[PDB]
C-alpha cells in the first residue's frame, strides 16, 4: 500500500506515525499534515472573507499570521526540535514573506513538496518503513475491509 494513501487513511497512518517517533522522522510527517491542515483552513477562512463584503477580518487574519509563525517555529526554524531541513534558500523566501506580507494557503507549498518527496525515497523514512514489521501489521488490517 503506498505512501500517497498511507498519509489520507486515519487507520494506515498511525502505523506509518509509529515508525516515524521510532525513527526519528515524526517531524517531517508532522510539519506535512500541519500544512496540510494550515491550507485548508487559510481557503475556508480567506474564501469568507470575500463574500463577507455585503466583518471581523483581522480576527482570521492575525490566526493564520500565527498559524504560519507556529509552523515556522516548530519545524522550519533553525532553533528547532528535529527540524525539517531542505533547500534553504526556500525557508529563507518563506521568512521574507512572512516578515513583510500578509500569509497565503500556499506559503508552505513548495517546502510541503520537498518534505512529501524526503518522506517517499529517503532510505530512512518510507522505503525502510515497506522493510518494517509495523508495515505488515498495518497490512494485517485488510481485515478493516
Ligand atoms: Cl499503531
Ligand atoms: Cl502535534
Ligand atoms: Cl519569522
Ligand atoms: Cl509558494
Amino acid at each position: 500500500m503506498p505512501l500517497d494513501s498511507i498519509l489520507v487513511d486515519n487507520v494506515a497512518l498511525q502505523f506509518f506515525m509509529d515508525y516515524m517517533q521510532q525513527t526519528g522522522g515524526q517531524a517531517h510527517l508532522f510539519f506535512w499534515m500541519t500544512v496540510e491542515g494550515y491550507r485548508v483552513t487559510a481557503q475556508q477562512q480567506l474564501e469568507v472573507l470575500l463574500s463577507r463584503q455585503r466583518h471581523q477580518t483581522n480576527q482570521t487574519k492575525g490566526l493564520l499570521r500565527a498559524a504560519a509563525v507556529g509552523i515556522y517555529e516548530q519545524y522550519l526554524s533553525e532553533k528547532a526540535s528535529p527540524r525539517v531541513t531542505v533547500d534553504d534558500y526556500l525557508v529563507a523566501k518563506l521568512a521574507d514573506t512572512l516578515n513583510h506580507e500578509d500569509p497565503t494557503p500556499e506559503i508552505f507549498d513548495d517546502i510541503q513538496r520537498k518534505v512529501y518527496e524526503l518522506m517517499l525515497r529517503d532510505e530512512r523514512f518510507y522505503p525502510s518503513f515497506r522493510q518494517n514489521a509495523l508495515y505488515v501489521r498495518m497490512l494485517a488490517e485488510l481485515e478493516h475491509h
